[PDB]
């Protein structure tokens, strides 16, 4: 069970299970990002089932999980890689974007401003690589949870609940030994919790305007 | 002025500010829930402005602040007062209902459905009434602030204001678990827990939006924008 592990093994498996930034392959604009976020998909799913306590999902459980946080997932991904390019998206190392380049699609705009700014407060708190990890991690198991009334669907949200306080456990392990004081510790940890609610914000806008799911997912989850 | 406040201070100030429960005035049903929400605007603007550091802000913030939580506010506020009715969601006390009456409206059986799994989460963790203000006083806060249209030096003020009183407001929070018996390890989980459940509430927000859509920047303006007479 992933509830064993010690913090410095869940960083260690999160770390192992990172999936690789791709490049995009080349109006344009949509087909290119629609593209780069399929092929992100298919690394996404292997990354979900390395993230420990994922796999002892049902299978429904797993898909509605992957269903529900895709988009903030591919959206916190692009946010981290954006950090050090101040003003511009990193999409792909070969696709690096600005808000007048996002205009240039319908909608996306003030969604490309909110990613931004969400890129400049992680720069700002300097977010290391590790603490990135788990709030990806807390992301995949939080933002289907409350969205699965059976005896099932009951045991599949406690194990999710113990599994994220294993990650806050995390965490909070990794603020101590930087050396961050226990009041700079809740304060960090707060602030960061308060960030993926604007990311599931910005995921929601994402999706009203990039408009079944479940199913296609399921298919990719299968394959 | 906000930022001097111990933990107690900021409790009891939280605690003092708690707006009125109002009745339901008697789709009908659509009709009730539209002019109970109307009405818990206004005294939620009071609220507002009793919470510690908000009326430092600019009137424009204030506005976007509002603008951007309000329907996460009413429905934190649904999930606390239908905690001790499983299976209900108490609008107000003369309008208690059931899922079953959420389809009886063109669809908001999922977000009912949401409504009270997050009322069954409180319940299942015993919130209390002490950590809902300052859960209602985060939304407030948090909600609108990464969507400030401006990076002007006024604005990155403003920021900075709010980013330290959430910071105290966490503080707070941990002070509530501390004094509660919990160890430090349980006091990061219960934040942790707590602070993902805002996450839900954005969502059912944005849900709540999609479905219900004088534009509300003005109206909240008008609201806010008091004279001193
Ligand atoms: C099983 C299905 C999976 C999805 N397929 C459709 C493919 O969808 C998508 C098409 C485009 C985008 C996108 O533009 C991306 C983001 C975005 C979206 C909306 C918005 O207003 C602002 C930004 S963030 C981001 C990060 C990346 O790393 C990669 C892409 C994006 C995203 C998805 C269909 C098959
Ligand atoms: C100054 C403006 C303010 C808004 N006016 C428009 C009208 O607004 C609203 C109309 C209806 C509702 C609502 O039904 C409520 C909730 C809800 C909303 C959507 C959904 O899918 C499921 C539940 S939760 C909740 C809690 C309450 O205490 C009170 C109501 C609700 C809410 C707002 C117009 C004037």
């Amino acid at each position: 069970l992933a509830l064993s592990l010690t913090a410095d093994q869940m960083v260690s498996a999160l770390l192992d299970a990172e999936p690789p930034i791709l490049y995009s392959e080349y109006a344009s604009m949509m087909g290119l990002l629609t593209n780069l976020a399929d092929r992100e998909l298919v690394h996404m799913i292997n990354w979900a089932k390395r993230v420990p306590g994922f796999v002892d999902l049902t299978l429904h459980d797993q898909v509605h999980l992957l269903e529900s946080a895709w988009l903030e997932i591919l959206m916190i991904g692009l946010v981290w890689r954006s950090m050090e390019h101040p003003g511009k998206l990193l999409f792909a190392p070969n696709l690096l974007l600005d808000r007048n380049q996002g205009k240039s699609v319908e909608g996306m705009v003030e969604i490309f401003d909110m990613l931004l700014a969400t890129s400049s407060r992680f720069r700002m708190m300097n977010l290391q690589g590790e603490e990135f990890v788990c709030l990806k991690s807390i992301i995949l198991l939080n933002s289907g949870v409350y969205t699965f009334s059976t005896l099932k669907s009951l045991e599949e949200k406690d194990h999710i609940h113990r599994v994220l306080d294993k990650i806050t456990d995390t965490l909070i392990h990794l603020m101590a030994k930087a050396g961050l004081t226990l009041q700079q510790q809740h304060q960090r940890l707060a602030q960061l919790l308060l960030i993926l609610s604007h990311i599931r914000h910005m995921s929601n806008k994402g999706m009203e305007h990039l408009y079944p799911l479940y199913d296609l997912l399921l298919e990719m989850l299968d394959a």
